[PDB]
């Protein structure tokens, strides 16, 4: 695997999602991660693979606006070959959309170190999938609608957001 940085990342990432249009799927993994005295610095892992060439980067709250708008354009613009114009969620051991953000939120929030955002392209067979799980418990969101793609990525892009959000700790 290859750390990489921010602009590197989404080259490289970018790369992928164009070696997999022929075939293969484009897996995406997000996750909480871990002189003078500095309170520290809030971060997340982001993975990504086509089942041959595995990248990754660390994002911190010092960048996530400036590498979400470029991460956020890529997502949309790559994950384009979609039902033009199958879907449903999953609580694992939702239909709607609605639910299971909802149910995906909550999973975060038990316990954001724990958990895993997983995203999933499959250009060839037009479809799009969201997991968020802790390895207990599973919700999944599988989709093959072009519109379902902007709430998907903006979802999964929140979550990133929240990983890497500084909290003012009072001592």
């Amino acid at each position: 695997m290859v750390l990489l940085e921010s602009e590197q990342f989404l080259t490289e990432l970018t790369r992928l999602f164009q070696k997999c249009r022929s075939s293969g799927s484009v897996f995406i993994t997000l996750k909480k991660y871990d002189e003078g005295l500095e309170p520290a610095e809030n971060k997340c892992l982001l993975r990504a693979t086509d089942g041959k060439r595995k990248i990754s980067t660390v994002v911190s709250s010092k960048e996530v606006n400036k590498f979400q708008m470029a991460y956020s354009n890529l997502l949309r613009a790559n994950m384009d070959g979609l039902k033009k114009r199958a879907q449903g969620g999953e609580q694992k051991l939702f239909q709607t959309w609605e639910e299971f953000s909802r149910a995906a939120e909550k999973l975060y929030l038990a316990d954001p170190m724990k958990v895993r955002v997983v995203l999933k392209y499959r250009h060839v067979d037009g479809n799009l999938c969201i997991k968020v799980t802790d390895d207990l418990v599973c919700l999944v969101y599988r989709t093959d609608q072009a519109q379902d793609v902007k709430k998907i990525e903006k979802f999964h892009s929140q979550l990133m957001r929240l990983m890497v959000a500084k909290e003012s700790r009072n001592v």
